[PDB]
């Protein structure tokens, strides 16, 4: 028969360079795999998110359990979208593999949710060893006022305040924040000689990186740490060369030297991609249809949720990314986190991977 998925996330909007790699990917895997599970036809079939508003994506959802009766539903790029769908999965019997929304929290929501992405925790606690590595002494934390900010903001808060540095000052911005001047001004005030900042990829790290160097901090010398949600590659081109030198942690770059990820590129080239478009929720959504084939695989294409969890709970494999795994405690993906910094490599600009840490799980779940 024909097994269908239902893929949320981005499409178009501020956002689309995000759940069009959600399709980047799911393309370069069915490139590689083909789109059959034994006598079973997997067809991904796409709505959009757009914005952080889940009134809009707990109504994907129910379309696509109710009127396309989906087995699987996969995306979610922001958290508050993936904890208002969350709940409709044990009673519609569909898991959901998340592919980038990043709270600790939500794996908990659900019995029936796998993560292929990150979370904030666990790319925070390496940037706050890093930083203190890097002789920050003083440090001024910027974040969303959501989800993930406030995980970003608690992460760096404890791990970095243990190793004995100074939190001079945290401040939350409202996700309708689109002027950054005034924060700024507050981060110069303060004294830090180094920022710790989360905003979710897109129009709003675009605006805080652009503001953070032309206000004059970074040539001040205040450097800037962050998650790699903050330097995404399609838009270091935008940032420009006065990009170089930020320093970020995640769990992939494009530049990511392994077999593995060479052969990503190729396949994402292959099943239609510019390289220059392609960013971590691609790989999300790479791993993410390698789970859904399995958990069809393992339940031979048969609804039934609870086995094709169990199917995938602790499954290891080798990512585009590096190795992984899932951990059966939280469902969610341990993999190395990289502190990388920007850099002109042959011309281009790239996030260059100088450290890697191995094995992180969710450090926002796995101490509670």
């Amino acid at each position: 028969d024909t097994i269908k998925v239902g893929v949320i996330g981005t499409m178009s909007g501020p956002y689309a360079l995000f759940g069009q790699n959600f399709k980047m990917g799911i393309d370069a895997w069915v490139a590689e795999h083909g789109n059959k599970v034994g006598g079973h036809t997997v067809e991904f079939v796409y709505r959009d998110e757009v914005s952080p508003n889940p009134a809009q994506s707990k109504a994907l959802a129910q379309e696509l359990i109710v009127k396309e009766k989906v087995q699987y539903i996969a995306g979610l790029y922001f958290t508050p979208n993936a904890m208002a769908v969350a709940p409709l999965l044990q009673e519609a019997k569909v898991p959901m593999v998340v592919l980038n929304a990043a709270t600790s929290s939500i794996t908990e929501k659900s019995p029936y949710i796998v993560r292929t992405s990150f979370t904030m925790f666990q790319n925070t606690v390496p940037a706050a060893k890093v930083a203190k590595q890097k002789g920050a002494k003083k440090v001024a934390i910027a974040v969303s006022d959501y989800g993930p900010g406030i995980d970003a903001e608690t992460a760096f808060k404890k791990t970095f305040e243990a190793e004995g540095g100074s939190v001079v000052e945290a401040v939350r911005m409202p996700l309708a924040t689109t002027d950054f001047g005034p924060i700024m001004q507050r981060i110069k005030d303060s004294g830090a000689d180094m920022i710790f900042t989360f905003l979710p990829a897109g129009p709003p790290t675009l605006g805080f990186v652009k503001a953070y160097i032309d206000n004059g901090l970074k040539a001040a010398g205040v450097k800037l740490m962050s998650t790699g949600d903050v330097v995404t590659e399609p838009d270091l081109p935008n940032i420009g060369d006065s990009g170089i030198g930020i320093l970020s942690t995640y769990h992939y770059a494009v530049s990511h030297d392994s077999p593995e990820n060479k052969a990503f590129l190729a396949l994402l080239q292959k099943g239609g991609a510019k390289l220059g478009d392609v960013t971590m929720t691609s790989v999300a959504a790479y791993d993410g249809a390698r789970l859904i084939y399995k958990m069809i695989e393992a339940t031979g294409g048969k609804q039934d949720p609870e086995k094709a969890i169990a199917a995938v709970k602790d499954m290891k494999w080798t990512s585009p990314r590096g190795p992984v795994s899932i951990d059966p405690t939280t469902r969610h993906i341990t993999q190395s986190v990289y502190l990388r910094e920007v850099e002109k490599q042959d011309g281009k600009l790239i996030n260059k991977e100088i450290e890697t840490f191995k094995d992180q799980p969710d450090w926002g779940l796995v101490k509670q």
